[PDB]
């Protein structure tokens, strides 16, 4: 399949060269995967999410989305138009407050749900956990993002917003989960970008058109943008049988556009989310 006039990021995950318009895909999109959006919530009723976008769980008086980084974030992974993989399902998990913010003990119950909850699900084609959020270390956050991993579900974790060294941020800086840097449309790690041994991937985070809450639509930045591409990714390329949970993020790694970006430092890998396909 082909978008024409796609959002440069996703144009990028199919392309081997920074500047094209046009996202090529394989037409499963993701069918039959399931992606838990772990954040500020989805206005799951965006015509963009053609109601494959559900909430499921909340910790704060509402369910709703008064932010919009939630449903811009799930508007990357799976919604039609701005999304990576435009079959999948898409479950809202709110952890975050309107205000974009959340306590930790929260943010482990929210990945302690999922780890049950996908139990409660059809998702033949494997479970993703997006997770666009992050602040200091905490070893009891990465324990939880590594269970949620280990439970059978890839999970992607933003790098962090720093500019400075992901190990000293969670869940970024938890081994066996997927860590995601951000790069712009001219292939350079944006200027926000944490960096690290610990980043495994990168992905499209400069001025990232997605969804937005009252059936909106808005460019952003961040980390928090280009984690969904690969939890899109993800998605993507289990339905395709080619990976799995447990082995997507070394997938990605593997299968990756190297040595691409500009301003990678000295020990923080240089891979870029590719998703390799072939007309």
């Amino acid at each position: 399949a082909a978008q024409t006039n796609a959002p440069w990021g996703l144009a990028r995950i199919s392309s081997t060269s920074p500047g094209t318009s046009t996202y090529y895909y394989d037409e499963s999109a993701g069918q039959g995967s399931c992606v838990y959006v772990i954040d500020t919530g989805i206005e799951a009723s965006h015509p963009e999410f053609e109601g494959r976008a559900q909430m499921v769980k909340t910790y704060y008086y509402s369910s709703r989305d008064g932010n919009g980084h939630g449903t811009h974030c799930a508007g990357t992974v799976g919604s039609r138009t701005y999304g990576v993989a435009k079959k999948t399902q898409l479950f809202g998990v709110k952890v975050l407050d309107d205000n974009g913010s959340g306590q930790y003990s929260t943010i482990i119950a929210g990945m302690d749900f999922v780890a049950s909850d996908k139990n409660n699900r059809n998702c033949p084609k494997g479970v993703v956990a997006s997770l666009s959020l992050g602040g200091g270390y905490s070893s009891s956050v990465n324990s939880a993002a590594a269970r949620l991993q280990s439970s059978g579900v890839m999970v992607a974790v933003a790098a962090g917003n720093n500019n400075a060294d992901a190990r000293n941020y969670s869940p970024a800086s938890e081994p066996s989960v997927c860590t995601v840097g951000a790069s712009d449309r001219y292939d350079r790690r944006s200027s926000f970008s944490n960096y690290g041994s610990v980043l495994d991937i990168f992905g499209p985070g400069t001025d990232i058109l997605s969804t937005w809450i009252g059936g909106s639509t808005r460019s952003i930045s961040g980390t928090s943008m280009a984690t969904p591409h690969v939890a899109g990714l993800a998605a993507y390329l289990m339905t395709l049988g080619k990976t799995t949970a447990a082995s997507a993020c070394r997938y990605i790694a593997d299968t990756a556009n190297k040595g691409d970006l500009s301003n990678i430092p000295f020990g923080t890998v240089n891979l870029l989310a590719y998703n390799n396909y072939q007309a």
